[PDB]
């Protein structure tokens, strides 16, 4: 309840959107283990 604490939710909304696009170039079952 003092400075900021207002647009924090807007920033999180974009972080989740960016992460969704980040998992589009990962190769499924690429490493041997």
């Amino acid at each position: 309840k003092l400075f900021l604490a207002r647009l924090i939710w807007w920033l999180q909304y974009f972080i989740t959107r960016a992460e969704a696009h980040l998992q589009v170039w990962i190769p499924p079952l690429n490493v041997r283990g």
